[PDB]
């Protein structure tokens, strides 16, 4: 299991544009195009990300493209963020897996935000941590989910994901 199969599973692929657990307009493997509420803009962003007239929909490479682009971009959020580095550097790399899935989640400034479990994660209070996380909307909004990325930092092994 790497970091790509992982958020494959959670997010899955879907190759017209749909709406996410919150409402919002994304398309492929868990890209968001726009939180506005309006198709049409939702379109012209998907067309832009692209490099042509989707009409709404994309091929499988090109939803590939557009992940790839975004784990990339998740990690590097991480390794610029003054509160996120320095974790994620003391982890292994089966715990950074889930550090980067939350970021691709909720993107850096939510995550960075976790003070306290952060501070736990870099102790490597492993159980405590895992409360901390629990105590959040995002494990009781997406709790299925949740529960993979928290059990895969409390651990560090893949079973969540088998
Ligand atoms: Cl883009
Ligand atoms: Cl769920
Ligand atoms: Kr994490
Ligand atoms: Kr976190
Ligand atoms: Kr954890």
């Amino acid at each position: 299991m790497n970091i790509f199969e992982m958020l494959r599973i959670d997010e899955g692929l879907r190759l017209k544009i749909y709406k996410d657990t919150e409402g919002y307009y994304t398309i492929g493997i868990g890209h968001l195009l726009t939180k506005s509420p309006s198709l049409n803009a939702a379109k012209s962003e998907l067309d832009k990300a692209i490099g042509r007239n989707t009409n709404g929909v994309i091929t499988k490479d090109e939803a590939e493209k557009l992940f790839n682009q975004d784990v990339d971009a998740a990690v590097r959020g991480i390794l610029r963020n003054a509160k996120l580095k320095p974790v994620y550097d003391s982890l292994d790399a089966v715990r950074r897996a889930a550090l980067i899935n939350m970021v691709f989640q909720m993107g850096e400034t939510g995550v960075a935000g976790f003070t306290n479990s952060l501070r736990m994660l870099q102790q490597k209070r492993w159980d405590e941590a895992a409360v901390n996380l629990a105590k959040s909307r995002w494990y009781n909004q997406t709790p299925n989910r949740a529960k993979r990325v928290i059990t895969t930092a409390r651990t560090g092994t893949w079973d969540a994901y088998k």
